[PDB]
């Protein structure tokens, strides 16, 4: 792999889309870890031959992921981060055994503040009309480079949302560098 996309997603719109049924995400106001997926010439890798999840090696950050790393559209956050690490952990695992790949994204998180980047420039989310060069330049203003944003059109109303955001890091794990795929037009709801 080549580099990672640590995405964030924003549990009440990702919860908006689920028209019937439960959605835990819809009471959660702060943005809470989707995954951390390796990167290899501009595409995911995905489902590589690897060691199967395994809770005891993540058992002393069992408070932390619960709390950051919820399931939003289930009530099973275990089977969340199973799956997470069979889709997506195994093909960074020749550097990054499973305990320093769920540490690494929770630190990730810690370091990474989106609505508190937003908040003191009127950015913060607010059920309004937001532009993406403005989103995008207030992250690069804050973290140093450009973050990727992905939205979802509401089928109902056609209008758009803001669903992740991502922030791209060099295959170190550590280092940030310019996302450069935004599924977001020039304009959307947050
Ligand atoms: O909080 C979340 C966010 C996303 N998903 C996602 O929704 C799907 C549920 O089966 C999962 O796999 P998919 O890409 O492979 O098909 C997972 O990616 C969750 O389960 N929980």
């Amino acid at each position: 792999f080549d580099s990672f996309w640590f995405v964030q997603q924003w549990p009440p719109a990702v919860c908006s889309f689920q028209k019937s049924g439960s959605c835990p995400g819809s009471g959660l106001r702060t943005f809470t870890i989707h995954g951390l997926w390796p990167q290899q010439s501009g595409t995911s890798l995905t489902n590589c031959p690897g060691s199967p999840f395994d809770i005891t090696k993540i058992s002393h950050l069992q408070s932390q992921l619960n709390t950051l790393w919820p399931n939003v559209l289930r009530a099973n956050n275990q089977q969340f981060w199973s799956h997470e690490w069979t889709k997506h952990g195994t093909c960074s695992e020749s550097t990054f055994n499973q305990a320093a790949y769920f540490k690494l994204a929770v630190d990730m998180r810690n370091n990474y503040d989106i609505i508190g980047a937003l908040r003191p420039h009127a950015a913060g989310p607010n059920g309004r009309t937001k532009s993406r060069q403005a989103i995008k330049g207030f992250l690069k203003a804050k973290f140093g480079k450009f973050p990727g944003l992905r939205c979802r059109t509401d089928p109902q109303t056609k209008v758009s949302y803001l669903v992740q955001v991502v922030a791209c890091f060099a295959q170190d794990g550590s280092t940030l560098i310019d996302c450069t795929r935004d599924t977001c037009g020039a304009n959307f709801i947050f």
